[PDB]
């Protein structure tokens, strides 16, 4: 078959450490809010806070799910994330491997 | 003058660095892509036959013309060890024109 | 949240020293809310008919889409390479409070 552009998205989420990242990744995949999560360790986050530059050690999550599920995914991550304001941003997938994209929709449907 | 979306960023997951490098080199050699960024030590968590699984992998970020994503995907699945290779591409809307221009020329 | 009003831009640098210098500067000048540094990247590209493999650092920058042009000019002015890699992708969804924060600090 084909693929509807933008029907699948990749969401990025930053976590304070590997333990937290793994906990949320397993939960969202089990709850079928996502089909796949890639964890990238050893990240350093830089931003301004209280008039000073902060450099933190974090883990970055790349989450592949149905674009229509991102709101629910964001609600879940927000409810269990240790941060008061968790970074969750999602980008639409326009092209790719159809059987893979088809799989993302099925296991999350 | 960059045409929004004419260049795309594609993400591919490989089992190990050896495979990632072979595919990455072939892709640039064959001009299906201008550049490939390999991110080692990735942990993937996904479903498989109803059960949750965890694998150690390498993530590839490939930049190329959006028009070439289909050819790139076909090639990646031809030599990728997995049955269903992860290949997703996101459109680039803005950036550094000279670089975006270069991506176009080498592919 | 207005779809596409925030973007994530990627920039690669030769080492963590340059990446951090550029990251701290864009945040300081409020050209971006935050930057995530991904260390130990291997870049494979062609140049002069040969395949190169360099060790590098990847930067993921979150800012207002309207700020990408300025962010790009600044990066190009302080970046060590002649032709710096800077590509931006629009954010269509996400956690509204985080997205609004990005707009606020920039």
């Amino acid at each position: 078959s084909g693929y509807v552009p933008g029907s699948v998205s990749a969401a990025f989420v930053t976590c304070p450490n590997e333990k937290v990242a793994k906990e949320i990744a397993r939960a969202v995949v089990e709850k079928r809010l996502a089909a796949c999560v890639n964890l990238i360790p050893q990240i350093t986050s830089i931003y301004e806070w209280k008039g000073k530059i902060e450099e933190d050690s974090e883990v970055l999550m790349m989450i592949k799910t149905q674009s229509s599920l991102v709101p629910a995914l964001t609600d879940f991550v927000r409810s269990v994330h240790p941060y008061e304001v968790a970074e969750v941003i999602a980008l639409p997938v326009e092209q790719g491997n159809f059987p893979y994209l088809q799989w993302v929709r099925q296991v999350t449907e």
